[PDB]
């Protein structure tokens, strides 16, 4: 715990040290990186991760709704544009659907969200709900696991083509696009954290918030592990069919 | 799927049929029932389930906050009194603490919430956020997994003394108390469901909400399985110490 307020440089270093807990260290990621995941494991990952991807613009809109600073909103809205795109096959969500296709899944497989495991849903919804309820600065700074994301994107670009040659090359567009977007994102996110977190109290709080975000990512992979690596998807003792709920109940009727 | 609106009595039986997915069928539960769980697994279950127990009055208050019907609130508040304890008389939260002590955990072990796994936290928090956001009728009726709870409480009363004679007698107080409280609860819950769910659309939606609830229960046990049965708690590849966040970030500063 921080007793005496860290300088902004030292606080940055403390944020960066949290990368030790990033999901690049989860066995699910490591198995994919080393060429040991099966096609079903990769498909399940893409389908489930789509739920996180389609939640990012919701979460960013939530931050904006809580942010009375127009200068910040002018910057933050670019994240929504990056994922939703402007008119057509544009943006990140579309690029993730093309990754779905590149690994053998249809657009409907992803858009229906029917494969999204409840453990994935609850972790991702925790992010959204934090963004809706916390102060905008705290919610904005919980993005800063993006500090670690270019490394993990690059890892996939480096390892997947030779372990999984069946993944269509269009599939890699999204990862490539994030090497630059994540960096532009953190330029702002860091600047904001270093400016906002100017007391030991705020610094310790922010470190716990970043841990929360790390926990969301790890928990998504835990759910995937249980369903696709360990033969223990929900209700496996009672049925061989998917029986979990498949609806964003507070945002859609059905 | 219901196409033609079920009568109230037929709809009650469709709600009861969801018990096929209750967490009494989860292997974590079955292992405890069969005498194959470890003391660590029992302690972990007690410590993590305390997070659920201390969230029940929060989500019941959330329902009441959304409920402009005084008659309903007059009934619903009994749930809060049951868990929090009234006229200073101990309540269900205190009884769960005594279950903690009965399995060798201190009050501080439970109250600190330090042992609460992120996958448990996110599942439980999903319950509270649904209760906060959904219309009160939907939120109230999501309690109806209580239909299934007397059976599981009795299963523990029946089997744990044989297998785990070290669990102190005092620890069983909570389970015994719920045999009657759960029954009284669902009398009101069923009445509400049967009065409110008076179209096929509403009936199908309610069954999906009950599934969501079931998924929460199942996911809590999935997290416990990973951590206590499979040797894969969060960050196990990185550290042998607990590193997850331990704060209800939007309800407490630290
Ligand atoms: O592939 C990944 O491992 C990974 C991690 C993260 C992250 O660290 O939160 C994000 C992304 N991808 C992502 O694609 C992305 O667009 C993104 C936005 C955000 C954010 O919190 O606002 N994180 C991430
Ligand atoms: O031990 C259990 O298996 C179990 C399950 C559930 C349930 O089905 O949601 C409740 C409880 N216990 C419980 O102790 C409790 O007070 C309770 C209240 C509620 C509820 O949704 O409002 N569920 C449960
Ligand atoms: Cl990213
Ligand atoms: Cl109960």
């Amino acid at each position: 715990l921080i007793t005496d307020t860290l300088s902004p440089q030292a606080f940055e270093e403390a944020l960066r040290a949290k990368g030790d807990f990033y999901h690049i260290h989860h066995p699910y990621h490591i198995a994919m990186h080393n060429g040991n995941a099966t096609r079903e494991q990769i498909q399940g990952w893409v389908a489930n991760r789509f739920y996180y991807q389609t939640t990012i613009p919701l979460k960013d809109a939530a931050i904006m709704a809580n942010c009375p600073d127009a200068q910040t909103r002018r910057k933050w809205v670019q994240r929504i544009l990056d994922h939703d795109g402007s008119h057509g096959e544009d943006g990140g969500i579309e690029a993730w659907l093309r990754l779905g296709e590149a690994v053998g899944l249809s657009r409907d497989d992803l858009l229906s969200e029917r494969h999204v495991l409840p453990g994935v849903r609850f972790a991702v919804d925790a992010y959204l709900n934090f963004a809706r309820r916390a102060c905008w600065q705290e919610a904005a700074c919980s993005s800063l696991t993006e500090l670690f994301a270019p490394q993990i994107h690059q890892s996939r670009l480096d390892s997947w083509p030779q372990h999984y040659p069946w993944i269509k090359e269009e599939g890699y567009f999204f990862f490539r696009s994030r090497l630059s977007q994540a960096n532009r994102d953190v330029e702002h996110g860091l600047a904001l954290a270093k400016a906002y977190c100017d007391s030991a109290e705020k610094q310790n709080r922010m470190l716990e918030i970043l841990q929360f975000k790390l926990d969301i990512l790890w928990s998504m992979l835990d759910a995937m592990t249980m369903a696709y690596a360990l033969q223990r998807p929900p209700y496996h003792t009672v049925t061989d069919k998917a029986a979990w709920h498949t609806t964003r109940l507070v945002l859609e009727h059905h």
